């Protein structure tokens, strides 16, 4: 039984797009993806490409702002499934990324289809960087640890919070933390499932598409619920 009208949304392939614009010590730069989401399954692949040549900042520093509805609930959980339940009229996402003895991005999403496309349309600035830290210089490896979110409800603002760090490991050893503060809203007016503390199992893909020669990253995200 589908405990929400938005589950519907999501029994199949949903084509996605994703859009960012973002500001980074006042370096701008623009990444386009298109991809497909397959939340039966819990996963998602999307091609993101640079507009606007090499980007400023490393790739594994943008994969969790750039689709929290493609994650599998558990029949269990169905119930606590906040992201399909807000679809298709959307949520917003926004966080702050607080990088560990360096700068900090905010970020906002707006997550909504438009037509069949689940879109995810994101503002992003950041601030404060160091021009020899493991961000502005690159310094960071292409690949992504897996890690547990844990989602909570935000009653008085309709909506989910969530507060994680992220490890990046570092080039020839060590890891970089990334402390994520993130508020999601609904767009629209109707009713919304809020969830029970749980968490999201996060497993993530690094890669490369041979014959683009922009600065790209294909990614691969499977992601699944567990309760407490």
């Amino acid at each position: 039984h589908m405990v929400s009208k938005g589950e519907e949304l999501f029994t199949g392939v949903v084509p996605i797009l994703v859009e960012l614009d973002g500001d980074v010590n006042g370096h701008k730069f623009s990444v386009r993806g298109e991809g497909e989401g397959d939340a039966t399954n819990g996963k998602l692949t999307l091609k993101f490409i640079s507009t606007t040549g090499k980007l400023p900042v490393p790739w594994p520093t943008l994969v969790t702002t750039l689709l929290a509805v493609f994650a599998r609930y558990p029949d269990h959980m169905k119930q606590h499934d906040f992201f399909k339940s807000a679809m298709p009229e959307g949520y917003v996402q926004e966080r702050t990324i607080s990088f560990e003895d360096d700068g900090y991005y905010k970020t906002r999403a707006e997550v909504k289809f438009e037509g069949d496309t689940l879109v995810n349309r994101i503002v992003l600035k950041g601030i404060d960087f160091k021009e020899d830290g493991n961000i502005l210089g690159h310094k960071l490896e292409y690949n992504f640890n897996p890690h547990n979110v844990y989602i909570t409800a935000d009653k008085q603002k309709n909506g989910i919070k969530a507060n994680f760090k992220t490890r990046h490991n570092v080039e020839d050893g060590g890891v970089q933390l990334a402390d994520h503060y993130q508020q999601n809203t609904p767009i629209g007016d109707g009713p919304v499932l809020l969830p029970d503390n749980h968490y999201l199992s996060h497993q993530s893909v690094l890669s490369k598409d041979p014959n683009e020669k922009r600065d790209h990253m294909v990614l691969l995200e499977f992601v699944t619920a567990a309760g407490i």
